[PDB]
């Protein structure tokens, strides 16, 4: 047990040093002045700290006339591009060190997924309970107001989001609040913020978001047969069989996801206790159990089972829950082949340490749930665009593919004294209700699914220039480390 | 044999005298108050100057610690269209006179390709030789800066480009220059300049563009049998065969993008000397040949051959190299059928003339080398919308594709007791590829090569509409004239 | 016995005690909604703490070569009051909890002068030593930049100033950075910092301010019979008498200013040893002597006196050093009956209790070296002014001077028949020099005379307000909360 700011601190230095003898070269591989490139090293210790951080207190007024003031931090990292990006929190546990350290993550974990953010973070050191809708509302407005008045928002600048312990409405909040005063003459106001709701100028799936992150993410590694083949799998065990700790948003999603591709929740793991059946938990019936209740216990077919289930038997151990729940002592143990982190550093260093020498493959925070970022990055577009995806195309290539039905119809019924002999006009079931129910949505999982795969691919052959099998997290913060560099190297020296 | 300032000014006048009659009418067949419209000639008056040249002097501060001030002249054309566009040229022979000239020339050659820039030219008085790459570098930024202070760059002003004397580099330094400083709160300050690299928010596939402008705009007119005709070509004679002059970018990619589709470097002269061998010169190799040295000379299976190209027997003759290369006295010299004026006002208006008379088709500097300039329209587009082209559509359509093939597929198979026996599925060979390795690139290519033709064909007409026959320049200045004119028409009459 | 950050804290907190029952009432005499007021103590505990800070790290780049980035930090207390004011520390002893002190202290030390500026301080994490002189100007650029575009520099937002660990020069590169920038279109760029050159729009007399400023806080008390009465003064000892700890720029004007009213530096001490003569040292050789050394020891004249001066008899004694130099030890130990800080905190709140009871008057940091920010202030709004202060009416009223004398010469030849016998028009011996070089300077020494006059008054008035007698530190904190807290009362407490 260290703490984030830590591993990110040592995932970086890592990925830095591995990146650094072949960043004199493969790319200036020659050029050299002196040969001190070697030195252009300057520009990854300025990539590492963050950049700017404002601390603030600033007054609210509780509902009861009292008057108290109110800690808070956002911390920039890097702004080689233009908006920085990341989400708020309201948790009376931020501490400076960590908002940086997360704003950190997510600079490298928007490069991986070609998302052109840099990384932020925020912190509002309180604890959203104490108090009420109005008195949230009010925190979130004057925080909003800081935050601009001193550039740490705004649709160019800084675009935050919300983290778990913030909603859609907050975000809403500080849209209208940014846009009602600093930003009134913003024709891009409402970009200033995301994951807010659809009335306010969100997006369509936003919640699917990060959960498919997983799912493309483990999927786009389990049809490659040479990852599949130093576990032995490219699976040959009930087909497919996984376990989900941590039944959030995240790991609900990924169940189903999961589920419904051909594979097998045994077991599913919460805060609480846990479940199992190895015949499969499904999703659904979980889901509706639940909802139903408060949690997913005394659940009918399956089973108090119990303690976590980080090691009940299977392929795929997807942790969407806390961190550190995979620490070194139930390392040398898990089970699970693929390691999937649904969530936020997840595995301490040493589990990734025992992990990778046990052969098995972790997949990285810093790629996987990266799925919530690069739909958050759609939504900021959409902002832009004033307009819903696909409205002006949707009923064009409706069009569009009936007249090729059309087209392969009426060149068969020639070959061939006709009519409506021949009927291709018709589409496949789907085909129809897909054409049908068009929305929005239907292009943000597009770009979502091919963004994780075009995403796992430059990670693969980052792993692979580097000889790295199954240690995709270093390979996926060296793939980062290397896109973060261009930037700045192909910016220059002189000015900023 | 005069300065290039004069052939433009004099290829306007031209085009402006052939239009005006019927700029009285087919238009304003009538309206007439007075009927002297005859008279809203004064428009054309208004559109032949440059509406603004900015001169300037400025320090810098050379690495030997000796302060030298720098000449430096950029000059806007016309403001009809919102964001003036144009190159920055790093040559000692830099006149305010053809920055002028060249602005000139872009103001019509963006309308001629329906980009909607104003035409410009910037130059500073330097021989990039002299300065270290630390030396460029300050030139670059300090000129920015004096330019952006007066109204002489910025996204929605005036957006630069490189010339042949600057490279995306120096663009790049443009852009962080502005971005850092005076477009600083610009959500799109890096829309600022194009020509820029990838990491800085370059566009895929622009180092083709000019080339295969050259391109697209050959073959346009060598599939119309009607010109075609008139030399006696849809050729036949080896096929075809072609010359270039100049193997810079330009002429690089033309000789290579032309060979490709079963036509025949003959011949290819330098700067230096020149090369020759009737089997075909071979892109590739000569190409390789050459990164490779510093030069194409003592290339094997090719000659030694010598003074210029110019009139080497083939069908095309391809100037893409400096000015007034052809004129009048190797004019009625070339062999050369087709003169594909891949570079800036390469024949002299007697060139023109005694060409057009020997009955060959000199395809314009205005129209062709226009490919460059279409690609930066995408790239500030590309800008403007905050993505890359085909992004969240790629896999979109991929689906939507293998869901036709896949409706085909079974639409057929019930006239039909089946399965799987009928396949339409599968795409041919190329489409597979093609939406294999889908990229940004194809959408720039597929952009291009639609609005090459398409002006083309705007240009074909203008020309037999006035019966101009081989004379195809004047037309596509006569087309440039008329477009200019509507915007000022349908628009300033009593202020600004 | 504290350090820094506390001593201000704890000066605060109490008199925050102090004014609070008093600040129900002599002000809401009444109004009272409820009878919480003590309640509008919110108030004061949002004034408490500092509403932003920036932390920020940034690259610069050595005349090596060589990268490295430099940690930087800027603390705004309050914006009660429209633009920022605070000086910048170049020192590797900045921490972020002291750039907070200090910036906690400038807030109440504007209050009590009458300076319109909210308190603020900035810290470079660096030594000016290890930095070339062409380094030391990057760094401040650098710091300009990120400031500006974080809002915490700026003519209406935050005005710097140096510190003892900067100078002139580096101010001046601060506005000349930000007037080429960010405020290109400020027509009030250069009020973005002070303490700048004369030729980069300095203010006349800011060398002597700080001292001077020194000089009328003591002679305001000195004047007073009252508190010379209760120290059994208005002086009867060798007329006056004082020694000097610290000969900095302020410890320097200050003896000479004060020696020149008819006072005795017996002892002046340095960061080396010390100096006594009990006739007078005297400012001038003292002066001479070591701008001809480096230092005042071996001084003819004067001794070799040793270790601090801290104690030497005599009745005024003047901390113009480092901090905390009035400990507690040797605190029932001084003898000096006045100690006037010419610097901040020299002296821990005990020393003030101690001191208190020995009935001894302690002169306030808070009041006494506020003498460098009025005139600092007179600077800002000589930028907004755009023209030194007295040139248009120099002339009119030596004009208008020369005209009484002139009236009054008329006036009294008549009553009498004469012309040119009786001559008032001649000025004094002084009159005449006064009004023959008048500048600048003498209106800026002027304004702040009356301010150090005033606001002696206004803290006189405010200890016996709250019968404090010699408590004169907590006089004047007292004195600016009070007005620190009507500002934020009488307009913003709804959503502002
Ligand atoms: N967060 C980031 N940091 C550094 N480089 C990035 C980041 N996001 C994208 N890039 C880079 O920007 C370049 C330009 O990409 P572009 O073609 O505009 O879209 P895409 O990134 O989808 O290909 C790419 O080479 C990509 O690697
Ligand atoms: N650079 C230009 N200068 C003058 N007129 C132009 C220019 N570009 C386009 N136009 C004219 O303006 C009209 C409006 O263009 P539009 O059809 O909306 O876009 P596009 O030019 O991309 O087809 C076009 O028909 C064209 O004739
Ligand atoms: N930094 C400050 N904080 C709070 N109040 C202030 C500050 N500076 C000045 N004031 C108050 O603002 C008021 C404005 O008075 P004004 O007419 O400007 O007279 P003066 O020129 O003496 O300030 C004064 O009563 C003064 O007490």
């Amino acid at each position: 047990d260290p703490n984030f700011f830590k591993m990110v601190e040592g995932f970086f230095d890592r990925g830095a040093s591995i990146v650094e003898d072949k960043l004199v070269e493969d790319l200036k591989t020659r050029e050299t002045e002196e040969q001190k490139r070697n030195r252009v090293r300057g520009i990854l210790r300025i990539i590492k700290p963050c950049n700017h951080v404002l601390s603030l207190s600033f007054p609210i007024r509780r509902d009861d006339g009292s008057w108290e003031v109110i800690e808070g931090y956002r911390a920039q990292h890097s702004q080689h591009r233009t908006p920085c990006k990341g989400g708020i929190r309201y948790s009376t546990d931020v501490s400076v060190d960590e908002v940086k350290a997360l704003a950190s993550l997510m600079t490298y974990k928007c490069a991986v997924v070609d998302v052109p953010f840099g990384g932020a973070k925020a912190g509002v050191k309180i604890n959203p309970k104490n108090y009420t809708d109005n008195e949230l509302e009010k925190i979130t407005r004057r925080f909003t107001m800081e935050l601009a008045k001193k550039g740490f928002i705004g649709p160019g600048v800084d675009v935050p989001a919300p983290d778990m312990s913030t909603g859609e409405r907050e975000m809403s909040w500080i849209a209208d609040t940014y846009a009602s005063t600093i930003g009134h003459y913003d024709i891009n106001a409402h970009a200033c913020v995301t994951g807010k709701p659809i009335s306010q100028g969100g997006i369509h799936g936003r919640i699917s978001a990060t959960g498919r992150g997983v799912f493309h993410g483990i999927e786009n590694f389990i049809n490659e047969a040479s990852y599949m083949s130093i576990l032995g799998m490219t699976p040959g065990f009930g087909d497919k069989t996984f376990a989900v700790q941590g039944f959030g948003n995240v790991g609900l999603h990924s169940m189903r996801y999961l589920h419904r591709f051909g594979a097998k929740c045994v077991a599913v793991g919460e805060s609480d206790g846990s479940i199992w059946n190895p015949d499969g938990i499904d999703p659904k019936e979980l889901e509706d159990f639940k909802l139903q209740h408060g949690t997913i216990l005394g659940f009918p077919k399956a089973k108090i089972y119990e303690g976590s289930i980080l090691e009940v038997d299977c392929d795929i151990l997807i942790p969407a829950a806390s961190e550190k729940q995979l620490t070194k002592s139930n390392a040398p143990r898990v089970k699970a082949k693929i390691i999937a982190e649904g969530a936020n550093g997840p595995t301490t260093p040493e589990a990734d340490k025992i992990f990778l020498e046990r052969n098995i493959m972790v997949i990285p925070d810093l790629y996987l749930n990266a799925g919530g970022v690069t739909v958050s990055y759609f939504e900021w577009l959409k902002n832009l665009n004033h307009v819903s995806y696909g409205r002006l195309t949707f009923k064009y290539e409706r069009d569009s593919n009936y007249h090729l039905l059309m087209s392969v119809q009426e060149s068969l019924e020639r070959k061939f004294g006709k009519h409506g002999g021949t009927i291709p006009i018709v589409p496949t079931a789907e085909f129809q209700d897909r054409i049908s129910g068009a929305s929005e949505k239907d292009i943000v999982h597009s770009g979502l699914a091919y963004t994780m795969e075009r995403s796992a691919r430059q990670i693969m052959r980052t792993a692979m220039k580097y000889n790295l099998g199954l240690d995709l997290r270093t390979a996926a913060y060296v793939n980062a480390i290397e896109k973060v560099f261009r930037v700045y190297n192909e910016a220059g020296v002189t000015f900023t």
